[PDB]
RNA sequence: GCGCCAAGCGUCCGUCCCGGCGGGCGGGCGCGACCCGCUCCGGGGACAGUGCCAGGUGGGGAGUUUGACCGGGGCGGUAC
């Protein structure tokens, strides 16, 4: 093998190196009406549900 | 001072070559860089705030008024 080969690892610690590019799926700021669907849905969750619309979840 | 655009591993290809495996040439994916959980993070919160009515305050502002007689008017008087 060649002996010109070698690991040079970095250490992704507080400082000391630049992160990497990591999934920020969970810190994207969405346009207005993807923020719209989804805290449409929180609010089903969230709510006392009258039974007459809640029986559709069934 | 320097720090990014991956090293290193582990696999999958070639309609590509040279002796099913090997070597070369060019690529792909995964780990390196853990997984799951519904609101980006934090601070308040059914209060603040807004809409409508009710009470107080309000020369900051608006509009108006501030009699008459009278040896001039005013002051004084009322002989109004």
């Amino acid at each position: 093998v060649n002996p010109l080969f070698e690991k040079r690892p970095k250490n992704f610690g507080i400082g000391q190196d630049i992160q990497p590019k990591r999934d920020l799926t969970r810190f994207v700021k969405w346009p207005r009406y993807i923020r719209l669907q989804r805290q449409r849905a929180i609010l089903y969750k969230r709510l006392k549900v009258p039974p007459a619309i809640n029986q559709f979840t069934q």
